[PDB]
Formats: structure tokens, sequence, C-alpha cells
């Protein structure tokens, strides 16, 4: 059997919900451990305390460093079915009417889904080292990500060494910026809650947000997107419009003794049963209300195995911070 690594108690119930519905429909078993960060889940599924966990590619970097040496081997696959893509684009979404492109980003306002999170931090300060202002290590990235911004809201950030990559979020109590969903403003979703809340001018997230959390037409007509040629466009045309193509988010499993085709069979397996409109029971790829993303990214729709020893360097590809 395969102890998936849950991230929080809304995650947990996810996968508890997941068991419940495999042992239902009899296919391959899944148990779930909790742990309470993409960090904390790798060194569990490193010290065979669990066996995957889907991680962004930013952790799917972390993840491969040692000691941990895990590797990605099943790709999240986004999109419509007759168009499949393993791979989704950094974009920035920016509120209608301002004159501001790309390059004029300075001393505005940044919701960023996490820090060292791929689409909102990755590649968009990677995008803006040229207007950065940073001489280089050892001092962090985050200071002058801190300069160049007037206030954002970047969670996983010290609140103490950077106040304002913190300014902006809205969790509350200990929990503002929090790598955790009781920040508001974590992830996609709060990352693009942030720009609709009307507290950050600029949000650095996926192509897909915008068409996921706003559900009225016309509600989306008022926002845009930043080109990285210095444009805008409108939010549909992501594909002439974005910071980066980068590859989805995946599962990593132990590079040794990973269980990878049992890892593989459970999801295969899952993604036929409690797929995109397969069980009105459990959506395998879909969360309760006001929660997002729990396991898996919500309206994907399958998955596309990883071959043999690519690892995690090979799998986001060459070209990379
Ligand atoms: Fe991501």
């Amino acid at each position: 059997s395969v102890q998936w690594c849950a991230v929080s108690q809304p995650e947990a119930t996810k996968c508890f919900q997941w068991q419940r519905n495999m042992r239902r429909v009899r296919g391959p078993p899944v148990s779930c451990i909790k742990r309470d960060s993409p960090i904390q889940c790798i060194q569990a599924i490193a010290e065979n305390r669990a066996d995957a966990v889907t991680l962004d590619g930013g952790f799917i970097y972390e993840a491969g460093l040692a000691p941990y040496k895990l590797r990605p081997v099943a790709a999240e696959v986004y999109g419509t079915e007759r168009q499949p893509r393993t791979h989704y684009y950094a974009v920035a979404v920016v509120k209608k009417g301002g004159s501001f492109q790309l390059n004029e980003l300075q001393g505005l306002k940044s919701c960023h889904t996490g820090l060292r999170e791929t689409a909102g931090w990755n590649v968009p300060i990677g995008t803006l080292r040229p207007f950065l202002n940073w001489t280089g290590p050892p001092e962090p990235i985050e200071a002058a990500v801190a300069r160049f911004f007037s206030a954002s809201c970047v969670p996983g950030a010290d609140k103490g060494q950077f106040p304002n990559l913190c300014r902006l979020c809205a969790g509350t109590g200990e929990n503002k910026c929090a790598f955790s969903s009781q920040e508001p403003y974590f992830s996609y979703s709060g990352a693009f809650k942030c720009l609709r809340d009307g507290a950050g001018d600029v949000a650095f997230i996926r192509e897909s947000t915008v068409f996921e959390d706003l559900s009225d037409e016309a509600e989306r007509d008022e926002y845009e997107l930043l080109c990285p040629d210095n444009t805008r466009k409108p939010v549909d045309k992501f594909k002439d419009c974005h910071l980066a193509r980068v590859p989805s988010h995946a599962v990593v499993a132990r590079s040794v003794n990973g269980k990878e085709d049992a890892i593989w069979n459970l999801l295969r397996q899952a993604q036929e049963k409690f797929g995109k409109d397969k069980s009105p029971k459990f959506q395998l790829f879909g969360s309760p209300s006001g929660q997002k993303d729990l396991l898996f990214k919500d309206s994907a729709i399958g998955f596309s195995r990883v071959p043999p020893r690519i690892d995690s360097g090979l799998y986001l590809g060459s070209g990379y911070f």
C-alpha cells in the first residue's frame, strides 16, 4: 500500500476520503500521513515514513537534492482532453485599466502564491532580475524584492528580515504569511484573491487561475495580463502572453525503494475511477468549498508517467533559475 503525504488536515480528509473510495471500488490501496509543509513531506518520504507527494516544480528542485534525492514519477495533466498538456504558463494577471507594463513594475504591490514556488516566485523574480538591483550572494534575493515592491504578499518569507514581503498578507494572528492554506492569500487562488480584494497591483500566478475562480464572464473582462514584451493582452490569450512555460506539478517518490509502479497503479486506477466527470461520489481532481488544490490541482484531468530515471533536474528541463 502507498502512504501519501498529506500537507494539512483538509488534504488529509481528502486523502481519507480517497482511501475509502479506493476500497469501495476495490482498487489499489492508499494511506495518508500528515505533515505540515511540502518540505516536511519530502523528508518523511525520504525517511521511509511515507511514499508520494505532489509537489510544485520548486519543490521538485529541493527534493532532488541531498540527502533526499527524490524523483518525479508522475506529472499532472492539465487542460482539456482534446489537447492535453504536461506544462503550464506563468503569467501575471493585473487589474485592467492601469498603464503599467511589465517593465514599469517598481514600487507597486505584488501578490505571490508562495516563497520559492514556481509560478509565483521563481519565474517572475527570475524575469525581474535585470530590473532588480541585486549584487549577488550571500544576501538573499528576498531583500531586494523587499526593496523592489512597496509591499507584497509572498508567503513563506521571514516576517522579521523582510516585513513587506508579507505586508499585504491576510492570515490572522501568527498565521499571516504562512505557507499554509490558513493564509488566504497563499497559493494561486490566494495570490489571485489578493488582486481581486484590491490588495496588490499584480498577481503572479498561472493561466487558469482566472478561469477557475471567476465563474461569471463579465468579471474576468476586468482583468488582464502583463506581456513579457511590455504589452498587456486579455487573459484568454496566455499562449502569446506569459512569463514562461513551466513543467507540470508532480508526484515525487523515492529514488531507491520508491515503489513507483505501485504508485503509478494507484494513480492510474484512481484517475480512471475518480477522474474528471467519472464518479459522482469522489473527484480526485476536486476539492470542497473554500479549500483548493488538495493533494492534486483542481480541474486537472489525469497523469502521464515519467520515463525511467529522469531526474529532478531533467524533469524541469535545462534552463532554470
Ligand atoms: Fe505551480
